[PDB]
Parts: structure tokens; C-alpha cells; sequence
């Protein structure tokens, strides 16, 4: 006998937002499971859950790399306002 | 027996919005699974559950990498109110 | 008999807002998980559940590595207010 | 894997041979079963394999019991013989 | 895994013979099982393998018992000859 | 895991022979067993295996007992051999 009891009641603004500039690897909210809720089980072999091997953000073989940029990041946020009453 | 109780209420202005600039790898809301709920199960084998191998944002091979940009960000965020009130 | 009593009332801007710059390796909100509950289970054999090898920023062969730019970040932020009253 | 291995080679003469006189209850070679041999068998109730209640062999209510009898027993038996040679 | 080896090579004049009177209760070879070779079994419930309650040879409730009886019992047995030779 | 090895190589004249009278309760060879050979049971309950409950050889009731009885035993037995050579 297995019981669970899981609450999320709220969530306001919980990610990624009012952002002047994003970028690279990031994934989210990403669930990956096997037999999460499991009774009365005989066996279970040969189980791969890996997420990733290799991280490289610069992986050059032989290269040349010349970037030239000029990059001017001038992003204005103004009266922002987050209110979360509870009572 | 396997009693689960999951209650998500609410959200407000869950992910990604108000942004610049977004690009990259970011996938997101993504679920994957296998036999979440298994009740009396013999056997399970050779089960891949992988969601990914290498990550690798500039992979070059006897390249010449010479990229020339002037990029100018000026977004502006005005007055921007979020109001979850709860009683 | 297992009994699981799980609760998360409430969030308010969880994570990732109001940055000027984001890059590179950040996942987030990623579970990865087998046989979370598990009850009268015989045998598990060969699990893998690794999330991840190597983290190399810059892995360079036999490169010539020549990047020239001038960034300039101005980024504001005014008046952001955070309010979570509880009653 | 449940493996059996039964052998019953040889019987000679078994039972109720050369006798003058046999009387009463005397039921020989019965076999009552029930999943003589079971695998993997989840339930089993109510199961009832009595063989008998009661044994009585004088039982009399308001009886009135006058038996007159004169028996003479007198057989005879000569020259018998059981030979089981085993090489 | 249950394995079993059971084995009875030889019986020579078992039982009940050359007998000159022979009465009552007198059962033999009676066997009575359930589930005698089990694996994996859940449960097993409300089993009864009684195989008697009460013996009582003489049962008599306001009897008059008045037997008579002259027996003469004269059994003559020669010359038995049992032989089992093993090598 | 469970081994067994049960041998019975040989039986000569097991009982109840060459007998001037015999009475009474005497059942023989009777085996009465549950679950003999059991593995990865999880429970059992309920199990009855009583043989009997009362022996009462006189049992009488508001009775008169009146018997009159001659009885003479006058069996013979001559020149019974039993051989089991064992090489």
C-alpha cells in the first residue's frame, strides 16, 4: 500500500522573464522517470536514464577563430511590481 | 493498492515572456516516462531512457571562424504589474 | 505501507528574471528518477543514472584562438518591488 | 522450477493376503490432494479435506443388544513362500 | 527451485497377512495433502484437515448390553518362509 | 533453494501379520501434511490438522453391561523364517 499526496498550490513569475539577453544550453522543467510508483515487482535490469555525456561550450579541431564584435547591451526595466496576497 | 494525489492550483506567468533576446537550446515542459504507475510486474529489461549524449555549442573541424557584428540591444519594459491575490 | 505527504504552497519569481546577461550550462527543474516509491521489490540490477561525463568551457586542438570585442553592458533596472504578504 | 523424481520399483504381496477373517472399517490406497504441485498461485481459501468425523462402531440409542453366537475359526495355512531375489 | 528425489525401490509382504482375525478400525495407505511442493504462493486461508474427531468403540445410551458368546479361535500357520536377497 | 533426498531401499514383512486377533483402533500409514515443501509464501492462517479429539474405548450412558463371554486363543505358528541378506 503506497500513498502519496503531492500539492502545487502557487506559482507566479517562476522563470525566465524581464531577460535582456538569453542564451547557451538551458532546458527546463524537464521530468524523466522509470516505475515511479512500483509494487510487487520481480525484476527490472538494465535501466540507463543518463541525461547527458559531454559538455563543451568551445570544441575546435584546427580552427581559426577570429570573431570581432561590438555589442552594446542597453535594456531598461521600469516599475516592475510582484504582489502574491495570501490570507 | 496505489493511491496518488497531485493538485496543481495555479500559475501565473509561468516561463519566458518579457525577453529580449532568447535563442539557444531550451526546450522545456517536457515529460518522458515509463510505467509511472506499475502495480504486480514481473520483469522490465533493457529499458533507454536517455534525453540526450553531448552538448556542444561551437563544434568546429578545420573551419575559419571569422564572424564580424555590431548588435544593439535597447528593449524597454514599462509599468509591467503582476497581481496573484488569494484569500 | 508507505505514506508520502508532500507540499509547496507557494512561489513568487522563482529564478532567471531581470538579468542583463545569461549564457552558457544553467538546466533547471530537471528530475531524473527510478523507482522513486517502492515496495516488495526482488531485485535491480545495472542501473545507470548519470547525468552527465565532462564540463570543458574551452577545449581547443591544435587551434589558434583570436577573438577580439569590445561589449559594453548598460543594462537598469528601477523600482522593482517584491511583495509576498502572508497572513 | 520445481523438479519431482519419484520411483516405486517394486511391491510384492502388498496388503490383505491369507487371512481367515477380515472385518470392519479398513479403506487402503487413498489418495485426497489439493495443488499437489503449484507455481505462482496468488490465493486459495476455504479449502475443507477432512477425511472423516467421528468413528463409533458400537452405537445405540434405547437398545436392547443380546446376540448369541458360537463361531469357530480354524483355517489353515501350509507352505508359504515369498521370495523376492534382487541382484 | 525445489527439487526432490524420493525413492522406494523394494517391499516384500507389507502388512495385514496370515492373520487369523482381524476387526476394528483399520485404515491404512491413506494419504491426504495440500500444496505439498508451493512456490510463490500469496496466501492461503481457512484450511482444515482434520481427519478424525472422536473414537469411542463402545457408545451406548441407556442400553442393556448382554452378549453371549463361546468362540474358539484355532488358526494353525507352517512352514512360512520370507526371503528377500540383495547383492 | 531447496534439495531433498529421501531413499526408503527396502521393507521385509512391515506389520500386522501372523496374528491371532487382532481389534481396536489401529490405522496405519497415514500422512496427513500442508505445504509440505514451501518457498516464498507470504502468510498462512487458519490451518486445522487435528487427527482426533477423544479416545473412549467404554463410554456409557444410563447402561447395564452384561456380557458373558467364552473365548479360547489357541493359534500356532511353525517354523516361520525371515531372511534379508545383504551383500
Amino acid at each position: 500500500m503506497i500513498q502519496v499526496y503531492s500539492r502545487h498550490p502557487a506559482e507566479n513569475g517562476k522563470s525566465n522573464f524581464l531577460n535582456c539577453y538569453v542564451s547557451g544550453f538551458h532546458p527546463s522543467d524537464i521530468e524523466v522517470d522509470l516505475l515511479k510508483n512500483g509494487e510487487r515487482i520481480e525484476k527490472v535490469e538494465h535501466s540507463d536514464l543518463s541525461f547527458s555525456k559531454d559538455w563543451s561550450f568551445y570544441l575546435l579541431y584546427y580552427t581559426e577563430f577570429t570573431p570581432t564584435e561590438k555589442d552594446e547591451y542597453a535594456c531598461r526595466v521600469n516599475h516592475v511590481t510582484l504582489s502574491q496576497p495570501k490570507i
